[PDB]
């Protein structure tokens, strides 16, 4: 099987899109 990085995806350590889940991202928006 494949190995998993961690759970957020890595585009949540750059870009914190609104697919970013709570609590992954460090510049939280919307509040």
């Amino acid at each position: 099987g494949s190995q998993i990085t961690g759970t957020c995806p890595s585009v949540c350590s750059g870009d914190c899109y609104p697919e970013c889940p709570p609590g992954c991202c460090g510049q939280v928006n919307l509040n």
